């Protein structure tokens, strides 16, 4: 084996991230303005815009979930707060009309009670929200939710970064599989634990397990540019979950911060010391202030529309069949 | 598949840019001073110097087109201005002697009228000027022009970045095919849409479709150094179109700008907010002031001549047969 | 041969370092808090924590060896000092309870006398401490020690970076093989001599020779993050030796240094001019002050535990079977 | 073809530079102090130290040639000066004892007269000094010199970067072949002409043509560290020619320059505007002042000796059989 040892499987794959690839232009009769950006969030729920906001306490509370739903996407309410409060945020979103909303739950002691309170509040999507879904506790939670409230509520499981892990969630009954172990902008898992999976390869592998069962993949983490949304969907994801790209917006939690004449907002990992309050796997940082969500989403969707025009993709299902070119460091 | 999924065609190629390769020296009896730099712009038009200036409003108006023609190349007049004015710039270039000149047209409502006004003004080359020529509207425009005014006017189509797209333009009747989707110095398509094609690979692929039909390829975008001109031609292009490298010159539109003691000129993408006035795919920037065009062209051609000496290429047609070595990031 | 010449063996391998790989998550029922971090230092000695401190005069004297043993690892006392003093440091560590301790010896004139004085002082591990163990003098020293004091003392040999070199140490009787030629943070061997071996590949190759004989591999040098510890063990090492990561701690030799408002400690290679006092193969540098050792070890072990959770490794022997993904420069 | 087009030979090789490889340690009974560093400069001339100074007007005049010879290497006197003066510098070196000395000649009108004046002055080595030796004029000059003065004078030809070019020089009668097109620290040929060949691959290819005919290869350009000398020799070169590494020394031409409190000397390409006085292929720069040559050579040879110890190379001929590991950008 060229890289050492005698086991060809020790280094299992070459992992590509978004920056490693570009979408190739293809024959197109699709104008960007006329592309259909709708896509499956879950087996039953289709969004007008294939974007959901991260379940983080510096990204999604009720204000963000309302704005996301109104822009045609969805918010996933974070779970770093009392059950009663999270449930009350779900109610607040429902007070603002017939708006879709999701909410995160863990697999800890209080997770089941949280899930039931969220169901009672009228939540549409429960997101079983872990760093590692390839685990019997997580698979059991997904399965139990699906068997208990699955007729009325769609159940997302995550996160995973391999084909086997995605397959396990599918078998447990997940209505969507969320992909991303280690790629987040505020993530330090790669350096703390040495664990991760570059996101284009992780998506390609998860989709290989999920698409044949009609289960949509949510690409979660590592998206830095609107072009990354198109790349993630072309790799086969059906939606993208965004943290950093939405944390700078007016609708995200937190105050404006002024440093050296420029405006920022705080953005922190849910595994940072601050969020957990220990061996943290995220940092506390800041992102540039970006203005209203509606405006940010317009630009992100605009980039996606451009990609759909270049690739001749009339729908997201067509974009999922687009081809890449791999690029070098020089590119 | 080592990079993920089970489809070997999902990642279709490894795309190389100029910085990824060097020309290998070869047996040579060619002195740089004696190399013949002439090359086909189109099937019928041969230039003394294989360089044309970009159809951009911070690169080519009448002054630049005149200087380019006099230096042995050609200018392509930009189309971000009224039809009457563009036509009047064509006339101005013709007032300055028997000088070749080209002009850009789109495929919009006013494009046909623009094309006819340019023909009436005496234009030599019409450049159907789009970001994505692999499209029925663009192919139809090329074909219609070629069938209508093709006896007197050469018709260039672009831009493309794949073999299939180049083949389509050839079949539509293009007299030259322009290659470059995403490589421009002021381009943000790669980050906004996630779309692009590294230029050495794009040229190699376009040439595979164009050379067998005797259709010249114009390498457009991404050329940063005189050495890149030689690389582009060696990959099989017949001419290079330059934006950034010519925008700093006296003959380009725009005033001198002084910042921190150094001289610059503005250089902006035609897809920047400023040029379009929205989801822009270019930036507004600045380039160092470079002095007279004649001097810049002398240096660029000097570098090309050096390459022809090292590779033993007496003509551009010989240079098109030269070989590369691929280099690493360290190189 | 694509890279030149006609000999496929001239460039023998593609060498990967820690930064080139990530651990892939796998099915897991292992909680990080419940993982067993114990591992073989040598054939007979098992540590609670798979970490030993470098035999360097800015990393390990008696204070560090005591703290390392108490944290569940071990210190290797440096040998840049008189025999009587090194022996006295061994005694000092033994005065502090039933604590494991190692000590370095060379292969020079005084090395045997040093080894015997260390044995008399009660040392548990002798580390034959060289930059290049693939040498008859080094192999002879290992063998002689093992045949003379091997019933009571475990004998480590190093350093190596190839399968053949590791095999030679195994045959000489080593109780552990230490791997690392050129990877240290303060090392300049790569630039001075042009010699080295990227550490993931070096570990994979050494383990291929050592594991079949039940000889543990100590990964020595180049570990910059807690995640690198997990990577090294997953590549098949049984323990990691740390210099830079422990040199910033309270228990390391040397005073606090204040530069530009921040706190540092000096950290220097044993092949630096200063340490040898000439063609040095190390630098004299500084590392950020890190606080108490106990705290640093907690964080390092915390990262390892996280990796064990993600990979489903209940023990270090299980972690040694984990798989990698290779990543690109972009990642 | 993965990188584009249908011709597998268009991109002929993957070119490695020094930074792309490391020497692998091997079984060794060689102490660095006892290695034999002697090596063939030409078929007949063996140096004690395998180093020659570049024929550049900021590196080698009589003072440098004397110091190089005394250190066991050789200087090549530059030719950017009148014939009478260059000849007088050769005489000056001969006045200082039985010291070896070389001198550069071109292939221009005055080159033959220069060569004869140098022969009359007692030169030992004539270096036919060009940027591209794969040329009938250069091959003819080499052949004519060898047939005319070859009994008393060794004739070096260069530069080349391919197997074919090296083969041509061998057939012309060269006593050594100098390798390096584009790698020099002050070289801009790579960006001006787009031409070059990474030096490890260039050496491997040249050696494939030269070693079977018993013709030594001189590695010229791109050596930045003492470790690069060992790499070049291991790739099969017999000596290394140094510009940048020797330009900072007391014995090089030029005055000390003080900028921002630090000491430098000027170092310029022979293809820079300044040296030629136009399309330059070198820059005018500065290098840190390094002190006496004797000291610099001691450190360079010290690094080489270290490499010989690590690789078990008792002689340079043994070092030429050493193996590499290829490293990644991360390494
Ligand atoms: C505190 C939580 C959440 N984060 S996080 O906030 O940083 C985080 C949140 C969401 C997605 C993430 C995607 N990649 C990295 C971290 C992500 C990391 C640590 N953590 C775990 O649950 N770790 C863990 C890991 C493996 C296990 C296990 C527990 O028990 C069985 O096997
Ligand atoms: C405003 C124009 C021109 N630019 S530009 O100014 O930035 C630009 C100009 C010239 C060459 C370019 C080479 N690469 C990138 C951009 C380039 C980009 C956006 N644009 C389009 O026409 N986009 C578009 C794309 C695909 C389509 C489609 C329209 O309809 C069918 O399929
Ligand atoms: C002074 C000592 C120790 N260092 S060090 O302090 O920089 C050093 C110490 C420990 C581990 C190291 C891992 N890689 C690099 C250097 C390391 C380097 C120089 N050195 C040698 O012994 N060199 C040497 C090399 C090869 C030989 C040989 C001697 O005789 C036969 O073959
Ligand atoms: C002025 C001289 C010397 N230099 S230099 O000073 O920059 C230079 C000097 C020495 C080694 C060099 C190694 N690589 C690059 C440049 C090097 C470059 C330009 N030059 C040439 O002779 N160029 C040339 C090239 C190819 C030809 C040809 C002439 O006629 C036939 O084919
Ligand atoms: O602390 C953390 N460490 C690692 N990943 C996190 C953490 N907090 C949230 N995440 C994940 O990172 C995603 C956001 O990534 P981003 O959009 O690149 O910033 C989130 O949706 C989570 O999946
Ligand atoms: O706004 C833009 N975005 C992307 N490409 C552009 C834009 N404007 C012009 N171009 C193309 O970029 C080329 C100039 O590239 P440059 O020489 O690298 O600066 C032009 O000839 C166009 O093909
Ligand atoms: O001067 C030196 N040059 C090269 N390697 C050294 C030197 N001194 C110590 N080492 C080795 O570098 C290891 C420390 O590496 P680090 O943890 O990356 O700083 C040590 O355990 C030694 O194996
Ligand atoms: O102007 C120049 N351009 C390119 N190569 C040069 C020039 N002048 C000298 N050289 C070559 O560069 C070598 C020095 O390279 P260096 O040791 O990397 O600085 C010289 O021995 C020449 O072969």
């Amino acid at each position: 084996v060229p890289t050492g040892g005698d086991d060809p499987t020790k280094i299992a794959m070459l992992g590509l991230t978004f920056d490693d690839v570009l979408l190739l232009p293809a024959a197109s009769d699709v104008l960007p303005a006329n592309a259909d950006t709708s896509s499956q969030l879950t087996k039953k729920i289709r969004l007008k815009v294939p974007l959901v906001s991260s379940a983080m306490d510096t990204v999604t509370e009720a204000r963000m979930a309302i704005a996301m739903a109104r822009a045609g996407g969805m918010g996933v309410l974070h779970r770093n707060l009392p059950v009663a409060e999270q449930a009350a945020q779900v109610e607040t979103v429902k007070r603002s009309g017939g708006l879709l909303v999701g909410a995160a739950v863990g697999v800890g002691d209080d997770a089941w009670e949280r899930a039931m309170a969220l169901r009672d509040a009228g939540v549409d999507v429960l997101v079983v929200d872990t760093a590692h879904a390839h685990n019997r506790k997580v698979l059991d939670m997904v399965h139990r939710l699906k068997t208990t409230v699955g007729d009325e509520i769609e159940v997302v499981g995550g996160n995973v970064a391999t084909r086997a892990a995605a397959a396990a969630l599918v078998e447990a009954g997940a209505d969507a599989v969320k992909v991303g172990v280690g790629p987040g902008s505020i993530c330090t898992t790669r350096v703390v634990a040495g664990v991760g999976a570059p996101q284009i390869t992780a998506i390609l592998e998860a989709v290989a397990a999920c698409a044949p069962h009609g289960v949509p993949v949510i690409a979660d983490g590592g998206l830095q540019y609107s072009g990354d949304i198109a790349k993630a969907l072309a790799a086969g994801a059906s939606t993208a979950m965004l943290g950093s790209l939405l944390a700078g917006t007016a609708e995200s939690p937190g105050e404006l911060i002024l440093v050296n004449g420029k405006q920022f907002k705080s953005y922190r990992g849910m595994g940072s010391l601050g969020a957990m309050q220990l061996v943290p796997e995220g940092i506390e940082g800041r992102v540039p202030f970006r203005g209203p969500l509606s405006t940010v989403i317009h630009q992100l969707v605009g980039g996606l529309r451009a990609a759909m025009g270049y690739t001749g993709s009339a729908t997201i299902e067509e974009l999922q069949q687009a081809q890449f070119v791999q690029i070098t460091a020089a590119g």
